[PDB]
């Protein structure tokens, strides 16, 4: 019914992550390296 987000979540999905392109770039070798 709401196919409204698909045009308005574009503007919200599609912004934090466009800053946050490392935030899973490095999780799984961050703790590895410790190790």
């Amino acid at each position: 019914g709401f196919g409204a987000l698909f045009k308005f979540l574009a503007k919200k999905v599609a912004k934090t992550v466009a800053k946050q392109a490392a935030k899973q770039g490095a999780k799984y070798v961050v703790n590895k390296q410790m190790e």
